[PDB]
RNA sequence: GUUCUAUUUUGUUGGUUUUCGGAACUGAGGCCAUGAUUAAGAGGGACGGCCGGGGGCAUUCGUAUUGCGCCGCUAGAGGUG
């Protein structure tokens, strides 16, 4: 764990990967070309209760942790894309994906570029569910 | 022109052929003001340039889903009020 970049030169660069369903939350430090990882922690291993797994305190105090871990390594900026569930199912981004990116920020993690990588199918197939919903 | 035929007539007695009245057939005529309403804000059809997730056959693309192989790191992961 020894980053031979100068500090003061310019910044070294990594990603997490934010996945943040509507159930629970992910965040997914990986390298540059995303084979290899550095630090995963998630939502719900610091809170012992199923129901706030996603829920936006469960999140943030998520993001320095992961950003404590990074910082001895040597890595002061990430990149960010946004993951919603999916698929067939929904494609709006849980509560715990905003105070994710948020709480890193503020934990003196810099920012790389933002996009959303949203599993989006062209054309999928059926939906969960029957024909007339979750009634 | 052809065929048969009512016949009036041959003075009467007898055959015949026709003028003659009828019926039918065949060829050359003359004449028609020589004979054709319209093209339906009806329809049918032809043609010209299009037009269209119309139909059938073949071909091609796109994520996503599922499963599998490999690598990385992991204690939770799904799901719900």
């Amino acid at each position: 764990s020894l980053g031979p970049q100068v500090a003061e030169g310019e910044n070294v660069f990594g990603v997490c990967h934010i996945f943040a369903s509507f159930n629970d939350t992910f965040v997914h430090v990986t390298d540059l070309s995303g084979k290899e990882t550095i630090c995963r922690v998630t939502g719900g291993m610091k809170v012992k209760a199923d129901r706030d797994e996603s829920s936006p305190y469960a999140a943030m105090l998520a993001a320095q942790d992961v950003a404590q871990r990074c910082k001895e390594l040597g890595i002061t900026a990430l990149h960010i894309k946004l993951r919603a569930t999916g698929g067939n199912r929904t494609k709006t981004p849980g509560p715990g994906a905003q105070s994710a990116l948020r709480a890193l920020a503020r934990s003196g993690m810099k920012i790389g570029r933002i996009e959303d990588v949203t599993p989006i199918p062209s054309d999928s197939t059926r939906r969960k569910g029957g024909r007339r919903g979750r009634r």
